[PDB]
């Protein structure tokens, strides 16, 4: 028991097996016509879970002993930085292991081959520069704002009927974010109500809690009080300040509740901590401790806090923040499996194009980027010294699979597709790519599909470092089914 | 049962297996292209742990009943006097056990063989006075201060692409530090914020704790109180003594009772809960000190320096900085990096840098790095087996071949063919060029001095002694006996 | 499910197996280059500890069923009277068992062979009063007092690198001891401070304790108070001033309040002083009767020369001296400090017994196994001179002596057969000085080395080993009854 | 297969197995070259014990189901009446069972052979008649005081090199003991010093203990105090409770109360002039210091067995609570001192007024074996008391057994009918004893039997088995003789013991499963 040690072929084999198992399930997901899968697990899950998004299912379950979970864990950091849309990074890392069986013939030192990873880093920079990306997306923009990458992220998802409209909306949300402050303060929720738009845009922060039956219905020029310690002196400190609202992250004691109603102060019971922490940045903050917390120790913003009816049910909204560094997003849905999916999509949407204004650079979608890159990577291996080249040239044909997967989900024969694809990219037309609706090659730009430059730079480095940690290191292995 | 005693061949084997298991994992951890590993244990552990530094991982876990942990414990003491660079001493002791197969074929006396260790002492002797090593390091030093051994120590770490810059910084810290004032008060913490120039040197001491959100934002003309005894039990005496002094900050090394805390907020005094003792002792030197007793502590008995105590905001995470110390001889280093627990691999990386420089200025002696020292000693030792008596030569010659593996271990991580590397190396050393050594970036052999990598004189004398007793300790004892548990 | 059935050869087997297992572990230990063994246990045992002395480890534990612990127990009685040097007696008893196989070969009655023990007694006496051993243990003696046998006892042990110097010191200790009063009143400890000398010799009693930093430094015409019961302020002071009390020593925790009082008066107090030292102290100072605070004045007697605290090494020690009786004295040692230091406790104990025997005997034997080869040459002849039955038992004892040279040689690093060839030729010739030289790797002059063995150890061991071998040969029935 | 059902011959076998099992362990114990056996158990037993005396080991343990324990119990009465010598009685009863195999060869009525037990008595009359006994036991006696029976008991033990000298000493010890006193107060301890005599005789009693290193070296006109209770005070069985007082001030009273025990012990003890205090158990630390200044020697953990003999010696005292000093205590006074006996310190109690109780402290040549003196002295005590009372002895070394055996062979042929077979089997039983005595000697058993038998036939009662010789010799020259009582009682006991159970065929069932 305890620690383990590994031997020649068996050590490599443990890493090799992990990559192949995950590649096939993620494979159906890529491209406009991907398909959903449902998984049931060993007693800590409670029921059947279906996730279109590849990253969510891998994070939730550590099924077995082989090295995969650490590789998997990393994809979420990538999601944070950019990696989202359609899952492809995991697939890309996985086929690099197939090359290793070939490598046994390469009887020398496998670690020498490893030098290929920062050669690959050169390849990443070789790829970047060598490929016409884009020149549009100045800021805000009348039509290049979207109806582009979000649509492609959506394309792999069935929802894209009513849903593609939602994706367009996501860009308006980033438009209010641009400036100095970073990517923060975005929260999204869904509701039970049918509408063709299937969404509404809300100016303030969305919360849903109420003090009790009694209390003023609306508060004006509101002051906000946040307490770290539970309620389980208050009137005296309260009256001088002119407090209009109290928010506590936990259980609230019953006695003060009677007081607040007569005073004309609205309090919130068991408010969630995550909303509260964001709020402190928003209202100028407060010093949260024991009941001494009132007056100067705390700063309170004061526009308007009220409970409003959103089409249907009643909700409470915080708005008019002096700081201007934080905002909130509210979506209303018709209700279905794909609407809470918007939770999946908005989180992803935020990272993809907030980034897009910052980059001022994007690349053509639909696999246009991959074939062109494949064309120029082949020359580079030859250009570099030959043993360096052997590792570099293997990398170059790796890019070939992406074109094949995009077409395969479309419904057209893969062999013919690879053939027609290369000739257009080789010629020098960057706009041309894979048109799945056509089944052949077409103009990507007419479609409006473009990918953030960062998704391409970041995927390359993420795959290189993640791939590098495998082949390099022992300590793992797999045994038998279920 | 569980009595635990073994007979003849089997007993030797248990030690032999422990040495081989450890060597394969550690060899890959050596030098510039060295590798870090992840370890997972099912019981009473949270997740897989990854440690590049061999010494920290070996100390942490006592997985097996076979004797290995005892062997492991010995390297920390070495670390205090030096120990580090790249892990190697454990490897050298482990390879010694392989010749034991030869001993069975020897068919005479297992312990007459022990004479080889005596022979080894001569080997320790030869390395020390054979070869001209530094001639420089004439205190403080312009350019030659780093881009040397620290770079080699960091070599085993992936971070080196931007990390080598951090390594260079470490000697600057020793320049202010060095003298005989004391080898203490150097602290390292990493920050999850990124910039091109990773790592900043702070004027004073860096800490990360708060009484709570509660209390005033900053203090003026600060007075410092340190208490050995906890606040836990009284409120009245604490306020009375406090107000007269004007106390701006209270630091207690342990748990702090809640009642006084309300008082500090109203008064306008910032306190620190569960402050670590190591920071506190350093602080006393820094602040002029105090006599830390019971609540009789305030006023004259307490000495407190007063520049500024504040929470700045370095990058992302909030920290508290103590600076402007009147004494002037105790300073701290704050490291910044990309963002990983790997970045934490600074506490165990910095440590590697601090010990090396303090020893280097005073000893006025060093050895050439890159394995230059090892090949030279090896050439000299082969002769020795031939020139000394009867029993001594077989044992001694075997010891000599042990040195051969080190050239192999340094270039093995390179990716180049180890066999080709070993002989090319020997021809240059045999010739008489001490500067020449293994250049991993080159892939062949070159001039170590241009690189500037140098090993401290102390590292060579201790390793030789460490290797000698370490092999002996498992062997020296026969039939360990258990008396049946509680 | 009762008694336990062992017969003829099987009963012999339980004894036979016990001797073979013990001999190999003790075999490493016999000589200058012996090997250290450590045992690790859980429960009442803290951790790894190492004993170089075979006798200490064997009786601390009863590892298994086979009969041998009773045999082991006997060695300790020897240890008190003579004991140490190196542990060799257990090995000789073991040697006897291998010939037991030949006893079945003989095919008649094992009991007749017992006559061999009679023969052994006669053989033992031949090693005695034959040739000359040592002459001139003049008493006091400037050079022959040590740097001899004690060094041999030490050679097996680690401390010998600087300790052989310590060994020289011990004889000075025995010389003051001499008179009519066997061996008594000697107290010794170790110190955490390092020095080349590794030991200082005090003229009185050494005690390590301090009341506190405060309190007057010097006491004269000192009166000493020892109390059974632990440490109200006024009762202690009123009685104290009239007496003139200069010091207080108690074998337990002492109350803080009185401590403050002592400093003003000029009286020094001691907390938790060891009881054993106190019992010795009473004989030394004339003693007293210790009860509650009624204890001062006449019921207590206080001797008065000089009591002072002297900085020793780094640990601050106090000395009691100037005893009118003169009967009891104390020894102080300062070592390297590597837990091996607590080991020095082991080696010193060896020093009081070995040297004291040398003082009374005025006789010794050549060391390095010189005595054993000589006796072996004489004994081979003896077996033939006796008829036949008488012959076989006497000769088996004779060949037993051959292993001792062999055991000395085995730990040396040189094989036993070669050692045997050279060794016998030198002893046979007539040079008693010649013996086993372990550093040499061959044979040499023992006297030049300075290694000698007490005369008593050779005559008692011969009788001792013979009887020890007998205790189980006679008994062919070892019984355990009705489990649990 | 299994049920514990017995049928005809098998029932006989159960009696048979008990006899043979006991005989092999016992047989090696008989005579000069006897063997010691050591017995151990895990609990309700602490260590291996080795008993030379066959009777003592059998009494302590009832190992199994087959009958034999009751037969064993019989030798006890013999031991208190006449005692020991060598244990031979048990073996003789066992060999009676061996003929039984030949009995089924009879193929007839087994109980008419029982008449053999009626032949056993006839054999018994001749034992009285033919043996040659002795004439003389003057009282005290000059030359015939010993060198006789004590030596035969000793002969069985290998100590008979220097020891036969020690046996000779023992009669001097018995002469003072002799008469009215019965058996009490004889104590023996070894000394580690070599001498030809190997023994010394003391007028008083030796006890090995010391108060502590400090205390007066010697006391005279000594007064002795023995206490049933220790000097220790604090629990009382019923604690009186954890206890409640009135804070810390009164608890000072508790510590003070200890002093009162000290005060009573000194004040009362001083008036008497107390020289020596002996306590049978642990002694409280406070009093120990008091005794040293006073001039009084006390003994910590002095064991009780020495004390009871000591009490008879000093006239005794009534041991109770601290009121115990003065008159209720009678302390004889002559000399109590601790004397270096060259080797080890011991305390001598001497000058006892009673005179009845005395101690035989022997020095002798050293080894583990001097502890043998403990083994050997005990044998000496039992034989002399009987030797003085009987004034009759028979020749040892099996001389008695061969003579009787020669006579009985003739008897079988003379008696007609049913009776000779019964008589001859009893008669050949005697033959094994010469064999048992010879076998343990290590000499060949077969050779020994005929040569022995030929010498007896001549008419020499003195002639017997000489084990040291390996052949036959004159027992009388050796000086080995057995007391008259041991031979007449054993004959009656051996026959009767074996006789009942042969008679009964079937040890029956139970209820259970």
């Amino acid at each position: 028991a305890g620690a383990d040690e590994e031997r020649a072929e068996t050590a490599r084999l443990s890493s090799f097996i992990g990559a192949i198992a995950i590649g096939d399930l993620v494979k159906s997901t890529l491209g406009p016509k991907g398909m959903d899968k449902i998984l049931l697990s060993s007693g800590r899950d409670a029921s059947l879970m279906v996730t279109n998004d590849g990253a969510t299912i891998l994070k939730n379950i550590g099924v077995d002993n082989p090295a995969a979970k650490v590789l998997v864990d990393m994809s979420r950091v990538q999601d944070d930085e950019v990696g989202d849309g359609t899952t492809s990074v995991t697939v890309l890392a996985a086929e690099l292991l197939r090359e290793a069986e070939s490598l046994i013939a390469k009887k020398i030192h496998p670690q020498t081959i490893i030098a290929g990873w920062r050669e690959a880093t050169k390849a990443a920079r070789q790829a970047l520069l060598n490929s016409a990306v884009d020149h549009g997306s100045d800021e805000v923009k009348f039509r290049q704002d979207l109806m582009n990458i979000a649509g492609t992220t959506l394309s792999s998802k069935l929802l894209t009927h009513h849903k593609d409209h939602f994706t367009k909306l996501a860009v308006e949300a980033v438009l209010r974010l641009k400036g100095s402050g970073n990517l923060e303060a975005i929260h999204v929720i869904k509701k039970l109500g049918g509408s063709l738009a299937d969404s509404y845009l809300d100016e303030g922060f969305l919360l849903d809690k109420k003090i009790g039956v009694n209390q003023p219905k609306r508060i004006e020029n509101a002051k906000i009080l946040i307490a770290n310690t539970g309620m389980d002196e208050k009137v005296e400190r309260i009256l001088k300040h002119g407090i209009n609202c109290f928010i506590n992250r936990q259980l609230i004691y019953n006695y003060p509740e009677q007081l607040f109603g007569a005073a004309g102060v609205m309090a919130i019971e068991h408010a969630d901590f995550v909303g509260v922490e964001r709020l402190a940045l928003v209202t100028g903050g407060e010093i949260a401790s024991t009941f001494d917390h009132p007056e100067l120790v705390k700063l309170g913003s004061c526009k308007l806090i009220e409970e409003v009816m959103i089409g249907e049910d009643k909700l409470i909204h915080f708005s008019g923040v002096a700081l201007g560094e934080a905002c909130t997003i509210v979506l209303r849905g018709a209700t279905q499996q794909i609407l809470d999916e918007a939770e999946r999509s908005l989180h992803d949407a935020l990272c993809v194009l907030a980034q897009t204004v910052k980059d001022s650079r994007t690349v053509y979608g639909g696999g246009c980027s991959e074939m062109l890159m494949a064309h120029a990577v082949t020359q580079l291996a030859s250009r570099t010294p030959g043993k360096e080249a052997v590792a570099m040239e293997s990398y170059a044909k790796a890019l070939r699979m992406l074109p094949t997967i995009i077409a395969d989900n479309a419904g057209y024969d893969s062999a013919d597709l690879v053939a027609q694809l290369r000739a257009a990219h080789s010629e020098g037309k960057t706009t041309a790519g894979l048109d799945m609706k056509e089944g052949t090659i077409g103009d990507m730009s007419v479609l409006g599909i473009t990918e953030s430059f960062q998704v391409k730079r970041q995927v390359l480095l993420s795959a290189a470092e993640a791939a590098e940690v495998i082949l390099r290191v022992d300590n793992i292995i797999k045994a038998a089914p279920r």
